[PDB]
């Protein structure tokens, strides 16, 4: 079918592509899963750099019998952890805390650059003792490049993931996806600069909850086109 | 009386031309309204770039009995919408959703360049099979030119609209409204760049909920100064 | 002990100068104090330029019986005060406004261009009478320069605090602080650019609650260091 065949094979490259193009995002989704497993999963997309910024009370899990516990309800669990005896629990918050984070990216990102930085339970470096002198960006830990693992993004040629588990204790979140601009052209260069600085920051966030990582895979994952791999090295 | 006229003349002339000046902020008002007739408005303000981004979550009628819905019920509701049977509910939540979405957009604002992005329920780019790989900013669709609709703003020259019907199905929101610089000088040029991107993102957005339209006038509108079209075309 | 002092001197040193890295944050606390003596802190970082945007509704002291009030109740409450008659209450809303306001600024910080503008109730320039007309950032009245008054760091020479009193009513806060790059170098200009771009905006904020000062100093400043002031010129 030579016509119909070559019209496929069309649709098919300009749907692998797009993200390639000009204003076309580049996506991020960070997952955490919860000890009985749960899954909390938040979208950002950006076609210049993706910031994925997630504060510890928002990566919590905070149902609570069909009903969301507050900013101020989670802030206090989390506070026994940066400070010593700063609120009332006499047991931990461990059942509320990710076991592990996923970051699954996909676009035309480099990977050079691409930066994911867990940060302590309030927001600054994380360290053995935090404080507000040795709180930075960027730091070389979170350059992740070729620890990023490949999946499939069935012919874009453009999905990788980072893995990390946590040892239970919050923490917050800092992701920087760069656009990879590899081709020798510089979009914050000449004129185009006030083009992308109106294109920053523009895309809604989406932060979902799942009850369990099928409902996770089911109903985003193979809903939009991320693959994700499961505890049993299984794509989705 | 010559000076008390003319005096009279410059105040309302200095009113009238604040916002042409340098940091002086274009204003955008986002007002959703529901079957019912409340009116939810959200405010946002910039000099240079207006980010006018909205949630799904946060486009639904979200009170109840006098309590607020938790973005997790409400993003519950939603979820229905963006993929299917992915909730429980057995009934639309078309009572929470927008009839109809209304854009003030006051200022010094590039109307060449205003873009107003109906995007889909979980933030992606609206299409009838919305997917990670088709997602993207600034379609062509998104700008409105003179397709706004002229408002009086008492003297200002600066007022303009647009309005958009949905159809029963939640959506999110992005709007872009850049600065007006057809005087020729391009303010992300040269050093005054450190000083425009040190003014995008540092005014406050504002919130608000009203039982009715005219609590929407009285409250919001006539309090501060954006004109508004109602139902019957007359301007409050 | 020469090399044990030279090496703790050393380790002084690499603390005290830390934050004049590139990439090391500049850190603003804003800390508001209520009447009964509660204690309400916000916590932004960022490099190149902080921004640390409150809403009114944020600013207000929100738990009630241990737990957190909505936005809807709390800007239902501050509309009182922006539009007359504009809810049911008849009495005001000051138990839970706060007193006082401290701004606690650390690091490498360009101190004659840091910004700290008080807005009003619905995030507009403050004034007897605000308008959309005369909404602006930067107020001349913002830049305090001098007016910061120096408080230890410890040996980095680079905290400095503001205080304000408020009177019964609700604002908002918009506070601009960006870095000093008074040794000649533009981090702006040229390539480096997209670098810095990259960074503005990526670190969490976070909002604690205490119910009085000592546990502010307790469990927040003592603990990451940031020296505070208190209404007894006593520092912790
Ligand atoms: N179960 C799995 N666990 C871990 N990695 C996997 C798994 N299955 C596939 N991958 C990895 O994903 C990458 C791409 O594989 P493949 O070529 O089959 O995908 P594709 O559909 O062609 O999509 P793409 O266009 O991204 O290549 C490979 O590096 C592959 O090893
Ligand atoms: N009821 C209405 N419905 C739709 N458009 C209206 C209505 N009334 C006025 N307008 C439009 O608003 C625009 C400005 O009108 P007008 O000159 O009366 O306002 P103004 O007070 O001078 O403010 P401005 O300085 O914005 O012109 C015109 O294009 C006008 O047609
Ligand atoms: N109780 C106080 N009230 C107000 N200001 C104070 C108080 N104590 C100290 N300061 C001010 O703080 C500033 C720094 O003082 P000092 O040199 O003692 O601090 P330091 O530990 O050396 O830290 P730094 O490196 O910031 O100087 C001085 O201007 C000092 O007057
Ligand atoms: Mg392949
Ligand atoms: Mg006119
Ligand atoms: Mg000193």
């Amino acid at each position: 079918a030579d016509l119909s065949l070559a019209r496929q094979r069309l649709t098919d490259e300009s749907v692998n592509e797009a993200p390639r193009a000009y204003d076309a995002n580049m996506e991020l989704v960070i997952v955490a899963e919860y000890p009985e497993g749960q899954c909390k999963s938040f979208h950002f997309a950006n076609p210049f750099v993706i910031k994925g910024v997630i504060k510890s009370s928002e990566l919590m899990w905070d149902i609570d019998n069909g009903h969301q516990m507050s900013e101020y309800e989670l802030q206090r669990s989390i506070n026994g952890y940066a400070a010593s005896h700063s609120n009332m629990r006499q047991r931990s918050a461990i059942n509320r805390i990710p076991k592990k984070l996923s970051f699954y990216l996909r676009g035309n990102v480099d990977w050079n650059k691409a930066s994911i930085d867990i940060r302590g339970p309030t927001g600054l470096s994380m360290r053995q003792t935090e404080e507000y002198s040795l709180d930075r960006i960027r730091p070389p830990c979170s350059y992740k490049r070729n620890k990023f693992v490949d999946l499939p993004s069935c012919g874009g040629r453009c999905e990788k993931a980072w893995y990390v588990e946590l040892d239970g204790r919050p923490v917050s979140i800092a992701v920087i996806v760069p656009r990879n601009m590899h081709n020798g052209i510089n979009l914050y260069a000449g004129p185009l600069l006030g083009n992308v600085i109106e294109g920053l920051d523009t895309v809604p966030e989406c932060t979902q909850w799942f009850d369990n990582a099928p409902e996770l895979y089911a109903y985003h994952a193979s809903n939009y086109g991320m693959t994700m791999l499961d505890q049993f090295s299984v794509i989705h």
